[PDB]
């Protein structure tokens, strides 16, 4: 759900706010996601976009009547490093893969700050 995957963000990226620094950037990065991404940080959300649609997909998820953004996964951070919890069904244990790999994506990528807020209209 939304408080794991803040928190996973955070456990990778310190210094971050992430429903304040991530929400609303790019055509992918928060409600929605359409067009072509802007850069790679929006390729990072486009993934986990299509991550979310994916788990939809899965015959575990479906027969749970599953919402990922609703997921009740567990998960660890131990110094900024994440570990989808063992104990994770087969369900939970997607929907924590495409939050710890986003999170990681996040990591990775430069952040382009003309690319927060963008209108909708370039996507
Ligand atoms: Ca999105």
């Amino acid at each position: 759900a939304l408080w794991q995957f803040n928190g996973m963000i955070k456990c990778k990226i310190p210094s971050s706010e992430p429903l304040l620094d991530f929400n609303n950037y790019g055509c992918y990065c928060g409600l929605g996601g359409s067009g072509t991404p802007v850069d790679d940080l929006d390729r990072c959300c486009q993934t986990h976009d299509n991550c979310y649609k994916q788990a939809k997909k899965l015959d575990s998820c479906k027969v749970l009547v599953d919402n990922p953004y609703t997921n009740n996964y567990s998960y660890s951070c131990s110094n900024n490093e994440i570990t989808c919890s063992s104990e994770n069904n087969a369900c939970e244990a997607f929907i924590c893969n495409c939050d710890r790999n986003a999170a990681i994506c996040f990591s990775k990528v430069p952040y382009n700050k003309e690319h927060k807020n963008l209108d909708k209209k370039n996507c």
